[PDB]
């Protein structure tokens, strides 16, 4: 197998430190990820945090160079680290490959978020030629409309409206307050984040004489596998034919994807994010936040678009792009500005300069 | 009457198809849009689809030029044509003026949308003194408060909260999860996508001695007919007076209007648009998506604003206006980033240099 | 005491005009912000506006030294007024240090919000091991989870839910449909607009052989006292430890606050604000509209950006920054922006056309 290496690696990792009421022995955290303990292995360990923050109970790791050197100085029970970093650490070491990929895997066994119990709440209304599988959970106060499909070991979060003919495949998770208008298909192990609204009518309207003439807006949502949906994001539906959002997307917060768009697999989007009608965009990009793209253009796979850039055509070759200016302090960008609505004038007697000299 | 042209009409319209469990024959769909039809008009259509993916029971259109190539290879059982593409035309052809127009219409024959029987949910709570039209429809778990009017022919989705004296004219249509505060008054044909917001306080403060103290939004909002307001957008109430959203109106998804804004009839505004407390935009405008304007100043009638424009000041001439910067191969927007930083330097370097020559 | 004085003040206050059907007499309000009455104390007021706006039942103010002109000519009953405006005054003048801080706490006597009594609705589910105060309300169909605490004098509105463990102090007010999810602590009198969003997973991500790994967030929000946080707006949870949001925040609409950002007392961020992972921002700071930071960056105190500026580094001097072009019509622009492109050429250019002058 050929090597793999992303840029978005050399991203600092947020510091911190959290402290449990669950506790797991080393032994037991060690095996979830295949790592091996040199140390003792019994040690209870109650919680995880990054190098400078963890205490003794804790379970760290190393994730960027630039925190190597407070390595031997860092005061928790146990260090993931490679085999590299393990030589010579005065601690308990849990040798991985990769501690900052160990350390997501673990992260889950320390979650709080409440697991509902399988079942429909009282209060949720379930339309009779609905099926919801009997190992899903509904929430309290949900709607689940006509001829829609909860699949097994789905969770519905209170208050949720699940439109006519929608469908959420296994694994699914709905925050309390998501909205799926009428037919939205989701694939497997979704992750939608409270407020996301799904198949939304977006922008269709004909000009006629000065007055805008609304287009219906008839085709709907096609949601592939293992998508993360951001709080208070929107899809709209499709005019005709679907959205289409591929496998393994993650959308991070209030993004706004407009109908018609296509997004390919394991392309990731930043907040704010603002795709327009029709855009397709390739997989492997990474959108970076504010982004936004005009319609009808589509964009190439391994595409990097950085913050807050208006990205105004197509895209063919893989890439990072930008747009923009640098920041300056006010009154300094304040004379650039000029300058740049002076630039005409200046290129042409740069070339008059030219030509006289 | 004079003649009518819209720029907007260049704008690529989105492929697709549809294919539906209704079915009109030709001349019905021909008869709701007074088309001539060249052909047999008993052909049953079960779908809308553009040139190159219709099939034989669909009915498509043409209405960029850059697909004309591909009329006489559609597939399409009839095509929606002006007289002078029908001429010639081996197939069926609805002629009529306007292809897109026509299409718009009909769409709506085959939206598959849930509609409401006139009634309210058992679980909705009506204030006593709130007024539900006979012919209004109100979902599940709506809330409608005191001295509020619900008109004939609304439908209120489920979740939605309607608050006190706050008035809904006929025709209107809410999505499940809209949210009207207090004193929020809307004309006729209102539609409003989910997660919308109108009404809230905006950001009302004065600063004392470096402490931020709250100013009471004791306005109101007042919405005109025919407006359409998209997914988890937010319109303020006003400080004094009312917000104001003129007749026409088109707002798309996730919008921000600020507090004592007003906006001109049948002005529309792409996605993620932000407009900063008492602007005011006049008529037949258009902002592209992610434009942001400052607060307290005018744009006049017939203003168009591309994508991601920060809008600095009153426009009192029609036009198009933009501010940003072409997008690039990130290494070479580098560049030009520290170029533009050495603008007035260039500038005062140029200067100097025509002196001496 | 040091003199106070903040820019901020220089902004034009909206326009407007509100009549109650509320009234005080003038020596009522007069009272309530300790002014010196200079005529009849006695006469009812009804409401307020501004100046060139109000009539002789509303009380106005002189704000902006712009309409200060209009003074004479203004049908205000009474007016608001330094001391020095106050001198030759032909009508009844309010005597105040700072008009414009009177109005502020004036306009809440005048305001029409519903204000609910203490109580649980019927339909709201209420968790056993939830502590709710019974001074607070709790609206329709909202949801308190297991552990949550709701202090006195809490107003929360229908379409709550409020997550496991959850805290909101004493004063508080939320508007119906904010949503918490578990272990967010907020201190007193926060006021959240409706749609906010609080705690929900953020973008956290590894990338393994081009698939992105889900990172549990198991930190969670802390907020401190007098915050506000608009319409719409959304609050990741942290990776580790929580998001920290200081006393006397102000967050206008659409905000999107990423994890493990920081954010100083008394610092105001307007609409369409986003702030990227784990920046922090200090004391008295100031974001305007659609500003964006990248993550990992820290802002100092008395730091103020203008609208829609990308943030890219950390700024250590107190002042103004900004980004991005002037505003020009679209031909004009188009010409500076291919000229942008040609900067580093030209800078090129002209260093070889000095060398041979
Ligand atoms: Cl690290
Ligand atoms: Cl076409
Ligand atoms: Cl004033």
């Amino acid at each position: 197998s050929s090597h793999h290496h992303h840029h978005h690696s050399s991203g600092l990792v947020p510091r911190g430190s959290h402290m449990s009421t669950l506790s797991y022995t080393l032994g037991q955290l060690a095996a979830h990820v295949g790592a091996e303990v040199r140390g003792d292995a019994d040690l209870p360990i109650q919680g995880l945090a990054t190098l400078q923050e963890a205490g003794p109970a804790q379970l760290s790791f190393l994730a960027n160079p630039q925190y190597r050197k407070y390595l031997p100085e860092s005061r928790a029970g146990a260090v993931l680290l490679t085999a590299a970093d393990a030589d010579g650490f005065a601690g308990t070491a849990l040798v991985v490959a990769n501690p900052y990929l160990a350390y997501a895997s673990l992260s889950h066994l320390f979650d709080r978020k409440p697991k509902a119990a399988a079942g429909i709440h009282p209060t949720a209304i379930v339309a009779a030629d609905a099926e919801v599988d009997p190992s899903a959970s509904v929430g309290a106060y949900a709607v689940i409309e006509s001829g829609a499909r909860i699949g097994a070991g789905v969770s519905i979060g209170a208050h949720c409206v699940i439109g006519a003919r929608s469908v959420i495949g296994e694994g699914g998770w709905l925050a309390p307050r998501v909205t799926l208008y009428h037919d939205v298909t989701i694939g497997a192990r979704v992750s939608i984040q409270s407020g996301a609204v799904i198949g939304g009518e977006g922008f269709g309207f004909a000009n006629e004489k000065g007055v805008w003439q609304k287009i219906a807006q008839i085709g709907g949502v096609t949601i592939g596998d293992d998508v993360e949906i951001g709080a208070n994001t929107t899809i709209d539906r499709g005019a005709l034919s679907d959205t289409l959002i591929g496998n393994g997307v993650k959308l991070d917060n209030q993004i706004m994807i407009a109908h018609n768009v296509q997004i390919g697999d394991h392309t990731a989007m930043a907040a704010c994010v603002g795709i327009s009608g029709s855009a397709k965009i390739g997989r492997h990009c990474m959108l970076a936040g504010g982004v936004g793209l005009v319609g009808h253009i589509e964009i190439c796979d391994n595409v990097f678009v950085t913050g807050m850039t208006m990205v105004t055509r197509s895209i063919t070759e893989p890439g990072s792009y930008s747009s923009g200016t640098a920041m300056q302090p006010a009154a300094e960008w304040k004379k650039s500005a000029a300058r740049i609505r002076q630039l005409d004038d200046m290129a042409r007697r740069l070339q008059q300069l030219e030509k006289r000299l």
